[PDB]
Formats: structure tokens, C-alpha cells, sequence
């Protein structure tokens, strides 16, 4: 089995002593192919890149979600919330069942108004810029997605558009990625706030399903503690990933003017009213295609981890023992030439025009099976709404001829991406 | 709404009583513009010609595929195959899901060797001609496309190049009709039953389960699909290669540029898969031929709900539209004034073309699943043709377009002078 | 002439070496009465506190505006703008004539829509606060007044409500000083040049000719004026709204009467121009806040010729006076004994107030040209604030007045409970 | 173009068959707005009320002074004096140039002593009234302004304070506004007197500049005939208007006690000496403001007339032909809500505290351009002196709660206005 360069008894570990580890891993996958071994002192895992192998790995009878080293550390503040629990922990399935209805079409129609509230603040911010001011794209996308999950999820206003300096969580994430005292202080700040939000609470949100909801299976509700973990979890899982998507999407649009014009024409033809309706967002088919293609190239939660439930042979060549770990490297999956063609690096939303044409397990920016993203429709609805509005209301210019530079935390975002927006002066 | 001349109680119907109805309709569209009412007794439709209205018609939340009068009559032998089924029929979505990945640009790798088998038969036929002899172009292209689907579709050899000449008899229209259906069914069902693995669509159909329902196609629907492959993707592809060759002979600087690409790219005795992907200019030539004469030149839609077309024309749920593709492809606000000229360079960058402006393969989920297959076949064959011969428009052919459910240049003949490059 | 305590060769100067000089001076005025000599090395002035002497000081044939020590130092960045120019400078009278009609109560009709834009931003900020959260009052009023002049003054958006936080750095005082001046000039001169018509003061400046000289302002003086608008009429107006809100929370029957007017008058989702003109009681509240804490609390004068003040105090040509406005506004022979009470009803009829008794906007031709602007803005915003929220003095705030060249209640915080009335 | 009610072939003419025609016209302007057409048999004119249109009308390149019907008739006794001549008549410009110096600061300082002479007689008259006697305000103001122009202008004492019955001119004016024989007799009386005053004449007056003055332009003096017309003209133009102003001003003061007290305090603080000095009068800023505000509401020469010099379009909507007439209705101009605010009817001298705030052409109680009042500084100086003295020496009481009733001749005055004066016993 292929294996990248080693560092004495550190084995491969220093390979990840970089700002950009997922990107380093993508480059190792390009030289070594569909599978390689990665050793650190005291652990091994295998990185998977081809649809052929990833599809077997997605077989829930053979493999289950693993918590990677990263996630194990995140668990210090995310506890047994959905993202950082084991499938077999009682609280995974309980919360999974309680939370599914929170992502129901009925509920999505409920959130639409609050999504529009934050989307409007974003569009007003940009209308109000002076001539030759520019926009800090990920910084503004982050303000939006944080406010949106704050408001839709627990009726709480972060008021990000009213601030330069933010509301701890990002400092907790970086440490996981004196240090002890800070970390503890950060966990505490997150906890009191959230626990205070919980204690204090009649609203159209995720916190409500959690307060008034019983798991049909066990008949038990979530206790207040798992509730806070769930709240912490929405903010870590369902905000920066969405932010990155919108930033990558705008980037690809400004780099591909013909794609921009198709999406813009769609937004003008479809978004006929001063504010978008739920139904109008569902009509933005091409914008949806742009977002999927952005996700294909730069899936913003770019890896997930698995363990073998039993001894098993992968692909008919690589035997695994019970407990062995696998990592799915999503961006390499999404660049599998045998699936997508040889032009995998080009940005072509029309790959998704006829979606049944995409083979099973070839496109996985939202994970797999019962452990896949529950926030998928929410995130796509938000992103489609916001992008539609952006393209309806402004022309965009890549005034610096920005060079793609991708910052890695748990998630991916293009750092320093800036554009200028020229208002079409269409009333909001 | 504009409307062409009427015939008392027959309304507009006698206008379609002609050998060339799509061409009649293009001419009407020239006179009346982007939209006209067409009325017949019992029924009404609206013909659309501008990108401006057609782009709304292509909105899948507002419009869905309709089976035209012609398609309703093809359904007697094509059944609930993909071409002649309604989107809401359970078998549409099942066959769609099962069949669609096996038509990827990537799936062509498995069909490539078989396409080459027939393409080599075509080239040899032409090398073996004596000096005064000429090529009957659509007759030989139909030989090729038919054998190519037979072979790629179900590992069956029509052996059209060993022959001069019942399915075609059926497309015409009421008792011989029953017997025509009979031969196709006996033939196709025997094959299905006879069938062990091949590199064909039938293999994939038998081994195929729909992700949604978890069901396979039943043997009968599978029969309908094979019939449909031939009805849908042999004559259209044949027409395309024939139109393409016509335009090339009529535009010798264009022919010379395509022949140069062919010679520069097709360096091996037979073309590889990657080499075909590299015939950029030949691809542009084919797209331009499709712009001017899309070989399935119309498709029908119905309004899913009450809606308004272009801010002007109210339609009610169930109201019909016909997209007149050759007129759309002549829309001057999209293409510029020179719409009648053959200029492959319009496709220098295919992504420069506006959404819903170029639609020779129809629309959305009801678009042609065989698009990449047809283009891979046409590019390979046309590449080989340009590599191996020079062509002469020896009669100075006068374009005459015959209409069935598809379009082809009837009587188009050429001479080929072999360049003597071996296979 | 009475005179406060001296410090050897430093005379009275060390008395001003304090965070709160105007407040120090009020306290001195309490001890010494209507007039005192204030001496520093090299210079002398006389501080006036009674309406009886101030009314003679306001006689324009006998006294003219003087640039104080503080204003002489502001002139390094404010230049020959209106605030920091001598009356006899050609540019004073030119700018005065050009600018003054564009500040009519009537000219506010054109600024009204822009004032509402910022006022709506203020209200939304507050509606969007979570339940335990509080408002930093002078910080938010400064956000509002600054953005309002930016927008009404030069169609420029400071976007202060999208921010937490170099001009203010300059008012403080000698090398960073040069760079502070630099940013303001680059910024303002670019705008002037960039500039097509807007509803702003800059438009009027560019199109404006002085009736007397027939001249326009030059681009540089125009730069000085824009700078001056912000130095003169953002902090004073900010201080006013903040003091007004302080007094309202400290006097809940007064707040309730103002809130009742607001609710009765502001019947539409946003206020119209006429409706603001109709907030009589809110206007009275603002005037009473200005009586107690006039936010530009002093102005300086010099004797145009030898003259005698109040039959007692000979002054020579060029001798200086300072009008201590908060003391004048506490003159018991004009106002009665209750001068420390907040009573808007003193302004039931503003014309009942004796000439030169109430002077928060200075005097004669050198008075504040932005008076109606400031009051229109303050009345509109305070009307909206009272319409949309109840206010709670949640810390039982202890008035602490910070002094720059203007006065504001530092650290003043409140909670707002939304009344849930839509915009 | 709006037009008030008609009377058959009399058109609008009977509208002016009233004692109070300017006031009738003001009420028509309130219903019809900034411009209306007024037809009489054989003539048309357009009445103007808004600052917007009046400012164009004041453009001397487009419009020149017209003699209205009234002025044409007055011309029967005022001849080609300044007030009733055409701009292009040789004698207008000649006399205009000769007379300008007669209104020079140097000359105004000259007149001050004679103004004080008559002002003193006015104040003595009132000191000498018995308890509970009252004052006939316009009758006394008229006695003052006639004596003042008599004495300052041509060293002639009308001695109005020594009489009940007056010194013909008013009978000549009324007729213009057996009849023939009287009119002729009146013209004659005015003429002999004046011509006698001229023949008979070493003095500090207007008659002197006229006798010893040459027009710098033509080098010609005024002949004795135009001199008499000029003398007649000072008495018709610069006496009743000034009288009306002082009467309106006192009226507004007694109706607005807070304004009275401000003006009175100013008069006591400023007029420190037994008789006012020239410089002290110039210091009466608030009294000046009171007079301007009186003039704003009730301009005592309330209309002037113009003709279009060439075809021209007024305001971009009303085309005019050469010779077309306009009337400026000054009191309506002065009530233009778009200029002054909605409280235009209130008496607020502080409108004038910061005079540069008044827009161009919004305030025109002294006419326009080269045809504006030359007696403006004289009239304001006189009125300011007299009002200051009145407010210095007496308290005033509106003992009858007088109801405003405005008599119209060429000019406006409040008829029957009476007050009681209580002496402050301050030595004169
Ligand atoms: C485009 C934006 C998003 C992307 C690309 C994304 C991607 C993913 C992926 C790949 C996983 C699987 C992780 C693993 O296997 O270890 C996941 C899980 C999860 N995500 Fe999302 N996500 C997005 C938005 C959201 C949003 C908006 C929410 C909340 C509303 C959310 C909440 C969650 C939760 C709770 C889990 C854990 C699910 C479970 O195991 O029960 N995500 N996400
Ligand atoms: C140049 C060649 C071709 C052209 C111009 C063409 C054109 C089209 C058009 C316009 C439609 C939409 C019809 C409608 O909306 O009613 C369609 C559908 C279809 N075509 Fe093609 N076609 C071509 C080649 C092929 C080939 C090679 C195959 C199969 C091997 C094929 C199979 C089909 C099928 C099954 C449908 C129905 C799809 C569905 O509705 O699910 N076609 N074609
Ligand atoms: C409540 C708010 C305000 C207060 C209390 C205030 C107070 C004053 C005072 C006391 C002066 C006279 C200074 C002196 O004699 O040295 C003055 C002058 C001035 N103010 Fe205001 N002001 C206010 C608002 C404004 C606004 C909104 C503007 C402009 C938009 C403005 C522009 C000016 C200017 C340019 C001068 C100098 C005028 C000259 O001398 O020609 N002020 N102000
Ligand atoms: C407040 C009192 C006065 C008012 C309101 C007043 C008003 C006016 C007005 C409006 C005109 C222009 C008439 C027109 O355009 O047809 C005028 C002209 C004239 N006035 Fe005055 N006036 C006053 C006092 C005086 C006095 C005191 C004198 C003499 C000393 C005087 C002498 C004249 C003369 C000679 C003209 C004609 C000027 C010319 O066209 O050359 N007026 N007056």
C-alpha cells in the first residue's frame, strides 16, 4: 500500500504540521492514487480518493462513522452533540430522531422569513457602500451564516452586521486543531451564554423542537445539557461550511463570467418580487447547480472518517481488521477522472443539469448514510436564497484579479477574497 | 396572439398537410415572430421561436414534456419507453435512473471499440469504390448509425453494409401496422431471452436497479427501450452526419480546417477514445450543423399550472407549447445577423452560449440521454472521414430536406477521393 | 472685577488644567457672580454669566465674534471654514451668503428623507437587540449624527452602524497631528473632485454664487466647510439627544407626555416632514435640555471699540469676553428659582423668553446656521425613539459630563423595551 | 391659466369695484395660486404670487417697470417724476442720477436733526394728553411723515401737529383711483404752492441737490418743471407708505406683547440720551426687525407692475408676448409658504435676525432693481427713530381690542387703529 514520505519515528505526522493539511493530503493523493497509508505515532489511517473505494466505505453494514483525532478534540466542547457522537451512543439516535422534523419542508418554509431578514441586512450593507469601496467576501458571508443559524436555530441575534469584532468558539477550534486555561475559559463562555439562552426560553426554531420534542423511539426528550451541546453543534457545523460555500461560489462566478451571466439572468427572471418567496428560491435551478459545482471542487467540510465494523477486504485487495480507520478525501473523490471526465478542474455547473446522470456515491459534500448532514436542505436553501439575491441586486468585479488562497480550519474558505459590487439599483 | 391563415372549420390543420411541415412552420414563424397560435379542430398549441420565450418554457417548475400528436402515435410501438412516456409515469423515472449513468461521456469508453468496428466498415466501403463511383450520404450514414446502436445497444449486428435495405414502415402512419409491431417484438424479445455479459445497454438494463424504487425494468419495458434507442438515436445521428458533410462540402475553408485537425489528431491507424475527445473543431462543426438543422426539430410542453408567458400571454394549466428549434437557433438577438451562415467558430467556447439558446437535445430531465453517445459517434466518424478522403460536391447538390419525425438532406451525394492512408 | 484664585506668575491658568474646565468655570461663576476676570500669562478675558451683561455683549455694533484659544488651534484643520474664520475675512461672508439659505427650516424638506434613512438604521439596531442587552447612548447618538451629516452634507455614507469606531484625534491637541489633517483632506478632496446632482450641501456649494461678490467658493475653502460641518454639527447634536434622553429617563412624567405626543403625531410607518414640525412637546424637551447643558457651552467676543459694559466695566477696543452659556441659562432673574429642574413647559411659548436669555446657538450673524437642521434631526429621532420603545434607566445612571470642545453625558446607558410597532 | 369669476363683457373688472381691491386680489391668489389672468375691457394683466415666478419677473433683462392703470392716472399730477415715468424717458435716468446722492449716508446724517424735530413734536403731543385720552395712530403717524418729508425734503413746515384739518392731493388721488373741474383745481393748488416753494428758494435738503445738481451722464440739471413733479412725488410716494408702516408696526406690537417688550428693552438700552443720535438709531437692530416683519405682512405699497420687453416664457409654462403686463402682489409673495414656512401669518421679527438667510427676491416691500425705492433708507431711518422713541417714552395699551381693518388708497393703513399711551415720564 502506497505511503508518503516519513520522518523517523514520527512516521508521517509532520506532513500535517502545515496550515493547509487537507490540500497537502490532496497532493499526496495525486501522486499515490486512490489509497494510501498514513501513520502517526500510536495511530494509522488510510486515505481514500476514488469513487470505487469510497462507495464500499459508504456501505453502512461494513463501516460506521469514526471520530477523527480532530473531532475527538472538538468533542471537548461539542460533547455528545450529533456531529461528535458515536452512532451507538444513546444520545446520537435520540437527537437524530428529535431533530429530523426540524429540517422538514414544513419547518424550512418556517425558517424562510428569518433567512430573508439576514439576507436583506447583507444586501443593504452592500447598497450602502460608497463608490470604490470593496467587499470582504468570506467575512461578510460568515456574518450572514452565523446570524442566520443564530436566528433560525434559537431566536438569537448575533447582530454581526453591526460589528467589526465578533461575539471563543474559533479560539477553542484552533487549539483543538496557558493554552489549557484559555481553552477552559472558552468552553465556559460558550456554555453560560447557550445555557442562559436555554433557561430564558414560543418560537419558530430548532430550539423549540428540542424543548418540546420526544424521541418516538425511546419516548425521551433531550436533557438541557445535550441541548446546549446540540446548540454548540449547529454553530460549528452549520455556519462556516455554508459561509465557505457562498464564498467559493462567488469566487467561481467572478472567475467564470459566462456562468455568472446565466445565474444572474436566472435570478432576474425568477426573483420578480421585492423579497424572495420560498417557492421562488426552489425555482433557482441554475443557482443550485452553481452551488453543487462549488461543492464538487471545494467541499467545505472536506473529510470524514470511518471505522471497519468487522474484518473486511476493501476493493478486493486491501484487507482490514475490525476498528481500522478510513478517511474519505472528498475533494479527490470529486476529481475522480473515471467518474467526472478529464476536465475535473473546470467549473461547469452543467455537470448537474441532469442529476440522475451522477453515479451513486460520486458526489458526497454532505457525508454519508444515517451519519450524513441533516442541515443539507437548510444550508442549500440559505445559500440559494442569498446568492440569488446577490446576483439580482449587484454586478460583481474581481478588481484585484484575486489569486485563490484557501484557509483551513475544520472547514475550507478562500482567504482574502475581495470584490467590488456595483448596485443595479433594484428596490429591496 | 398572431395566427397563420385559417381554413373555415378546419382552422389551421390544412397547413400541416404537406411533405415539409416543420419547414412550413419555420416560414410561418418568419412571418409572425416569436409566438403563434396554431389551431386544429379539437385542439390548440402555441409555437415558440425566440430564446426570450423559450427560456421560460424550459423552466421545469412551470412546464413539463408533452407527448405531441406525433409522439402519441409512436407510443403504439414505442410504448412506455423513455421517449414516449409521461414524466409522471412510474416507468419514466425508473428507466431514466437505470439508463442515464450508462450514457455518460465516461461510459463511451466501453462503446468506443464497437463504434470503431462500424466506422472501419464505413471507411472500407468507401476505399473499395471504383473511380467514377459516388456515395449516397444519408443512406450510408443510416447504415452506420443503425449498426452502431444495434451493436452498442444490444450486441446485435444489423450488417447494413452487406445489404441494400418494418420499423420505418410503422413511423409512416392500419393492419400492416399490427404486423410491423409484431416483427420488432419477436426479434427484440428473443434477444432479451437469449441473453453472459457484453459492453452494451441491454447488459446494463438486465443488471440495473433503480436507486429510488429498488426495482429493475421488466423484460417488456426493456423491449420498449431497445425499440426506442433505434427510433430515437439512429436517424437523428444519421441526419446530423449528413448535414455536417453537406455544410463541409459547401464551405471548403471550413472542410480544410476540420481535415487539418483530423490529420493532426488522428495519428494512429484507428482512433482512440482520447483522440476523439480532442477533435475540438470537428465538434464545433457538428454543433453548428445542429444549430442550423437540429435533426429532431421540435419538442412539446404543457403548463403544469396557470402561468404567464413573457408578461403577455396567459396560459392555463395543461395548455400546450411547441418549441420550434430551428427558429430558436436562428434568433438574431442571440446569434447576430449572420444566422444563415455556417460558422463553426460560434462554438469556439460553447459556454459563451446563453442558457436555452441552443437546444438540439431538448430540455432538463427530459433531454436526450444519448447526447454524448451521438456526439462521440459523429465526431469519431466525421474525424475518420476527413482523415481518409477528400470530398467532392460533384453534382453541386441543391439542399432538399426530407421530413419524417426527423430531418435529413435527401439525395445528397458526393465523391470521395481516397488519401490512401491505411487502417 | 471679581477674579478667582491665582497661582503666582501662572495667574489663573492652572484652574483650566482639569478634565472639566467649563464645569470648573460654572462653579467659579457661582462663587463670583455675573462677571469675572480670568488671567493667564500673556492674556486676559472676562467671563459673563448674567442675561443683563450678555445682552450688551450680543450687541453686534459693539462686539464681534472672537476666536478663542481653543478655536485658534482648531483652525489648523478647520481653516477659514465658517466656524473658525474672523467676520472680516472675505471667505466668512462669501461662505455665509452661499451656505445660509440651504439651512432654512424650509431647506430641511430636502434632507428629511436622508435623516429618516439614518434614523431607521438607529431604530432597527435597537429592535434587533437581545433581551438583557443595553444601549450605549452617546455612542449610538454619535453614530447617528455623524452619518446624518455625512449623508445630508455630502452624500457620503460613514456606515457607523456597521462598525465599532483621526478627526477626533486632532481635536485632542505634534507630528501625528500632520497625518490626521492629511486623511481628512485626501478623503474630502477626492469627493469634491469625484463630484451630477444630489440633495446635499456640497451640491449647493459647487453650484453656489455669493450675491455680494458674485464669486463661488474655491474647492479648498469648500473642503474646509465640509470638515467644519462635521466638527460643528455632529457632536453638539449627539450631545443634545443624549442629554435629552438622560433628562427624560430621570423625569418619567415628562417622558410619558413626550411619548404620548409621539404616538399621537407619528401615525405613519415613517415620519413625514410636517409630522416632525408637529412634535411641539418633543421640541420643548430639546430646548430644555439645551437650557441646562448647551452642548457648545461657550463663545468668545472682542470689543470693536472702547465701550462700557453694564455702566460699570470699561473695556478697550479688542478686549475679550467669554459667554458662559450654561450659567446664562441658570440666571434666576430670568428663569425663576427652579433653574436646576428639568421643565419643558418653560418653552410652552418660546417667544416669551427675553432677548439674549437663551443662546445655545450663539449670536447674531455669527450664530449657528445649522440650528434648524440640528433641531429637525433631534426632534425626528427623539420622536421615533419615543414612539418605538420604552426606556429604562437600569443602572440609575449618575450624570458624568465629559468635555471636549463640546459636552456629553459619558457612560450613559439605558435599556429599551420595544413596543413592537413596525417601520 | 387660472382666472377668477367673470361679469359678462366686463370680464373681471367689477372684482375691483370694492374699497379693498388689493385684499380682494390676495384672496383670489389664495384660491388660484401663484398666477392668474385678470381681464378688463381693453386690457389684460397677470397677477403673480410665488417667489419662483416673481424672481423671474424681477429679471431686468426680461421685464421693465410698467405704469399700471392707477399710475397712469396719477401721472396726470405726478408727471414724469421718478415714480410715474418710464425707464426709457430721458427724465427718469436724469433725475435718478441727480437724486441718488440725496439718499447718501452723508445726506442721511444731514436729515437726522430735522427727523428728530418732528419726532419730538410727536412725543410732546402724546406727553401732553390727559389721563384716559387715546391716540389716533394712523392720523398721528401721517402728521409725522408728512411734516418730516416736508422739512427734510424742501425745508417747508406743514405744521400738521398744529391742526385738525389738513393742508387737494388726497382728493386728486381718490379721483384717479364736476369731478374734472375739481381734479383740475387740485392739480393747480399742488402746482402753485410747490412752484412757489421752488421760486422762493441755502438748506440741508432734497430740493437743494435738485437745484444745484447736474446728471453726471448728460451734464444737464432738472428744469423747474420736473423739479415740481419730483416734489409732488416725494409726498405721494414717501409719506403715506411710511405712515402705514409705523401704524402696522405699532399694531403688531400691541398684538404681540413679547415682541413689544423686546423692542422696548432695546429702545431703553440703546437710546440713552435725551434725543437719539444718528448712530444710536443704527443700533436699533430689533426695532429694524420689527419694521421688516411689519413690511413682510403688510407692505404698504403692496403692488408693482411690469411689462415683458420681449417674447419670453415665464417659469417654463406661461409664454408671454412683448408688452404683456405682470403685477407682483407683494403680500402674497411675503406669504409664500415654500419660502417662509407654514406659519406665514404670525408676526415674528426674528425671521430677520440672520438676514442672509432670506433667499434672493423673497422680500420686496421696496420694489425691484433700478426701479426700486430710492427712499428706502430714509423711510427706515425715520421709522426706526420714531418707533424707538415711542417705545422708549410710553407704554401702550390696545384699549379697544382693535380689530384689524385695512383701508386702501394707493397704499395700505389700518383704519381706526387707536391705543392709549402711558408716559414713562422720561425727559425728552
Ligand atoms: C454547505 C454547508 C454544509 C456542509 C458542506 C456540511 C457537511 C457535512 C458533512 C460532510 C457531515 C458529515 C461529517 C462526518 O461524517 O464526520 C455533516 C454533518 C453534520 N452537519 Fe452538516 N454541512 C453543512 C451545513 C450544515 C448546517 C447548516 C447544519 C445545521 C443546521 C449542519 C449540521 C450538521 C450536523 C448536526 C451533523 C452531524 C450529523 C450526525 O452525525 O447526526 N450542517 N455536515
Ligand atoms: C444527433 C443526434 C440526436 C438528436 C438531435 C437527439 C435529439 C433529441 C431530442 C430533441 C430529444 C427530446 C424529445 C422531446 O422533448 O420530446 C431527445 C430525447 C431522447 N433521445 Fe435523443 N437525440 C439524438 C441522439 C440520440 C441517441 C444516439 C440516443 C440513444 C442511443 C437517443 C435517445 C433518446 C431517448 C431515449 C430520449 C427520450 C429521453 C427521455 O425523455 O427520458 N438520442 N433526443
Ligand atoms: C444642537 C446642536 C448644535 C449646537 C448646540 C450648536 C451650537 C453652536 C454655537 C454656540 C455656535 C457659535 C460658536 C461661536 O460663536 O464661536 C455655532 C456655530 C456654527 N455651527 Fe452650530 N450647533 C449645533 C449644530 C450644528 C449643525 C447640525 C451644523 C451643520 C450642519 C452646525 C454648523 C455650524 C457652523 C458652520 C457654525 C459657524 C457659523 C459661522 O460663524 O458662520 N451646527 N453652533
Ligand atoms: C416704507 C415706506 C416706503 C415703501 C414701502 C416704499 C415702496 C416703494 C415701492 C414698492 C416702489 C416701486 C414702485 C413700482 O415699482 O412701481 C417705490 C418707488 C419709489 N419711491 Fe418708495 N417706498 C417708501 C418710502 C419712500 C420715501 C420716504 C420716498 C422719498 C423720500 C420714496 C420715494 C420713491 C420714489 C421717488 C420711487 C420711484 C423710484 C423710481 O422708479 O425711480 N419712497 N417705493
Amino acid at each position: 500500500m502506497p505511503q508518503p514520505k516519513t520522518f523517523g519515528e514520527l512516521k508521517n505526522l509532520p506532513l500535517l504540521n502545515t496550515d493547509k493539511p487537507v490540500q497537502a493530503l490532496m497532493k499526496i493523493a495525486d501522486e499515490l492514487g486512490e489509497i494510501f497509508k498514513f501513520e502517526a505515532p500510536g495511530r494509522v489511517t488510510r486515505y481514500l480518493s476514488s469513487q470505487r473505494l469510497i462507495k464500499e466505505a459508504c456501505d453502512e453494514s461494513r463501516f460506521d462513522k469514526n471520530l477523527s483525532q480532530a473531532l475527538k478534540f472538538v468533542r471537548d466542547f461539542a460533547g455528545d452533540g450529533l456531529f461528535t457522537s458515536w452512532t451507538h451512543e444513546k444520545n446520537w439516535k435520540k437527537a437524530h430522531n428529535i431533530l429530523l422534523p426540524s429540517f422538514s419542508q414544513q419547518a424550512m418554509k418556517g425558517y424562510h422569513a428569518m433567512m430573508v431578514d439576514i439576507a436583506v441586512q447583507l444586501v443593504q450593507k452592500w447598497e450602502r457602500l460608497n463608490a470604490d469601496e470593496h467587499i470582504e467576501v468570506p467575512e461578510d458571508m460568515t456574518r450572514l451564516t452565523l446570524d442566520t443559524i443564530g436566528l433560525c436555530g434559537f431566536n438569537y441575534r448575533f447582530n454581526s452586521f453591526y460589528r467589526d469584532q465578533p461575539h471563543s468558539m474559533v479560539r477553542a477550534l484552533d487549539e483543538a486543531m496557558e493554552n489549557k486555561r484559555q481553552f477552559q475559559e472558552d468552553i465556559k463562555v460558550m456554555n453560560d451564554l447557550v445555557d442562559k439562552i436555554i433557561a430564558d426560553r414560543q418560537s419558530d426554531d430548532l430550539l423549540t423542537h428540542m424543548l418540546n420534542g420526544k424521541d418516538p423511539e425511546t419516548g425521551e426528550p433531550l436533557d438541557d445539557e445535550n441541548i446546549r451541546y446540540q446548540i454548540i453543534t449547529f454553530l460549528i457545523a452549520g455556519h462556516e461550511t455554508t459561509s465557505g460555500l457562498l464564498s467559493f461560489a462567488l469566487y467561481f462566478l467572478v472567475k467564470n463570467p459566462h456562468v455568472l451571466q446565466k445565474a444572474a439572468e436566472e435570478a432576474a427572471r425568477v426573483l420578480v418580487d421585492p423579497v424572495p418567496s420560498y417557492k421562488q428560491v426552489k425555482q433557482l435551478k441554475y443557482v443550485g447547480m452553481v452551488l453543487n459545482e462549488a461543492l464538487r471542487l471545494w467541499p467545505t467540510a472536506p473529510a470524514f472518517s470511518l471505522y471497519a465494523k468487522e474484518d473486511t477486504v476493501l476493493g478486493g485487495e486491501y484487507p482490514l481488521e475490525k476498528g481500522d480507520e478510513l478517511m474519505v478525501l472528498i475533494p479527490q473523490l470529486h476529481r475522480d477522472k473515471t467518474i467526472w471526465g478529464d476536465d475535473v478542474e473546470e467549473f461547469r455547473p452543467e455537470r448537474f443539469e441532469n442529476p440522475s446522470a451522477i453515479p451513486q456515491h460520486a458526489f458526497k459534500p454532505f457525508g454519508n448514510g444515517q451519519r450524513a448532514c441533516p442541515g443539507q436542505q437548510f444550508a442549500l436553501h440559505e445559500a440559494t436564497l442569498v446568492l440569488g439575491m446577490m446576483l439580482k441586486h449587484f454586478d460583481f468585479e474581481d478588481h484585484t484579479n484575486y489569486e485563490l488562497d484557501i484557509k483551513e480550519t475544520l472547514t475550507l474558505k478562500p482567504e482574502g477574497f475581495v470584490v467590488k459590487a456595483k448596485s443595479k439599483k433594484i428596490p429591496l
